[PDB]
């Protein structure tokens, strides 16, 4: 279980990393003990393994998967391009855009942890609990996947 | 109809709306669905999925420079096993010379196993089928549907 779950987190940074680099903008969220399957309802099923190339390939732009939420559930990818609740929060930076207030929207009614990279600079974020953390770094990524 | 040939019926339509919509844009795919003959040799080579079908998947792996775009994606009934895998060049001189790779090992796969594998030509965006060591090339839409459904 601990190597399984070693293994996801290296490859989700691993596709976050690609992401970043190349500014693609990516909403992926972990359902923790909250169940969303409300949502995941929303997107196209997939049920997949996870690797850094299929997350990759999800979020390429223009592409039929690209738009909405990624949700992982049970160490799998359960469904792409799924709609999540956009936050009316107004303590989230005016620059940012709908992926943004879409993982915190998310975070205000679940226990999941989003990751978002902006589409405009790059940038990894992640929402929790109703807060937008970012400005990360990869190390920073890490250590909360591991502390969640 | 039995839940088993509905869900057969929402496979065909689903490959078959990835392919005309890959032909239409000249995206190269390669794209083998095992039969009697396993394949597990082949599935073990690439990225695996274990994913259920869906068009928009099939699209998403062929997108031109992506991880998953080179290499054959395998299907095993309704699932994508994987992605990105290895199958073996025909040297069979009944391939048009003017063929690349993909058309190559669709029909060096099917040389030595019971599978179907749909080619589209990123040169051409013609759709083409390889069965029992046998390339059939330029097929229509409807054709494609037909050849699914009877196999
Ligand atoms: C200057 C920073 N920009 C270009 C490098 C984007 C940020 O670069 C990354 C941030 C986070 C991760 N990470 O969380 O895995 C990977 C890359
Ligand atoms: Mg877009
Ligand atoms: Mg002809």
């Amino acid at each position: 279980v601990e190597e399984a779950q070693q293994k996801t987190i290296e490859a989700i940074t691993k596709a976050i990393n690609y992401m970043a680099k190349r500014r693609i903008g990516a909403l992926l969220t972990i359902e923790r003990d909250t169940g969303m399957g409300d949502y995941i309802e929303t997107g196209i099923p997939l049920n997949a393994k996870v690797s850094s190339e299929l997350l990759i390939n999800i979020f390429i732009p223009n592409t039929p998967l690209h738009d909405g939420a990624v949700i992982m559930k049970n160490n799998e990818i359960a469904a792409a391009a799924c709609y999540l609740p956009l936050s009316e929060s107004p303590f989230i930076s005016k620059e940012l855009g709908t992926r943004h207030r879409a993982a915190v929207g998310i975070s205000e009614v679940t226990d999941s942890l989003t990751i978002i990279v902006s589409e405009e600079t790059g940038g990894v974020s992640v929402a929790k609990n109703g807060d937008l953390h970012r400005e990360l770094t990869e190390e920073a990524l890490k250590e909360m996947l591991e502390a969640e």
